[PDB]
């Protein structure tokens, strides 16, 4: 009966606390409670999803803008909408979550085919959601290009969750690379491009910023740069 009442909402909230992990001091084992819950919670919906197949009106999730009565795909898209996110782990296991969860899915259960499906109308919406950072499109980009040193850090972070959400998503196959690259082609990969010849590895004190070792941890920032 609780999970009847109860699955969306907990996962949900598990999602937003290992954001907020990745928020502050993310080595803590923390993480590893939240990985633990979030792999039961799986392994429930696995066990149990019809449930989950049919629209079934449970709690609303407190990360869930619409209001109806919930069903699997519901928090699927909406799993899919947070993707991209500036929490390059919470993002990865959450992609990963829903790949196992396409079986789950009642439509192409089998296939990543409900990806295709998915694509023919949204062709471009996966660059902008998907892909959504980089510069969150451009624009977090292009204000690092005359660039604080926690926006720097920010601005890597985003930019390498969509990075590596494109080599999940690639080496998946799940999609092609002429799919996303040479049609909605981003700015933002080249972008960073030219930002390895900026500060990748010549400027490994500073991003030619001109506005600012422990004094301004150039220690976490060449984590960062070799991340």
């Amino acid at each position: 009966s609780l999970v009847e009442q109860f699955v969306f909402e907990a996962l949900v909230i598990y999602m937003e606390s290992l954001a907020l992990a990745h928020a502050d001091e993310k080595s803590l084992g923390t993480i590893q409670q939240c990985c633990d819950a979030i792999d039961h919670l799986c392994r429930i919906i696995e066990k149990k999803h019809v449930s989950l197949n049919k629209a079934k009106k449970r709690r609303l999730p407190r990360g869930f803008p619409p209001s109806a009565s919930l069903c699997l795909l519901d928090l699927v898209k909406w799993l899919l909408a947070h993707c991209g996110r500036p929490q390059t782990e919470c993002r990865h296991k959450s992609i990963e979550l829903f790949y196992k969860f396409v079986p789950l899915l009642p439509g192409n259960r089998s296939p990543n085919l409900w990806l295709k499906d998915v694509l023919k109308e949204e062709g471009v919406s996966f660059l902008i959601n998907t892909f959504e950072g980089g510069g969150c499109g451009q624009p977090s980009g292009i204000l690092a290009q005359p660039t604080s040193l926690q926006a720097t850090l920010c601005w890597l972070d985003l930019l390498l969750a969509a990075l590596e959400c494109y080599n999940t998503f690639i080496g998946e196959r799940t999609v092609g690379a002429l799919q996303v690259l040479g049609t909605e082609a981003q700015s933002s990969l080249l972008k960073a491009v030219a930002f390895f010849l900026e500060s990748i590895a010549m400027h490994d004190i500073i991003a030619a910023e001109k506005c600012f070792t422990s004094p301004q941890e150039g220690e976490r920032y060449n984590y960062s740069k070799c991340t």
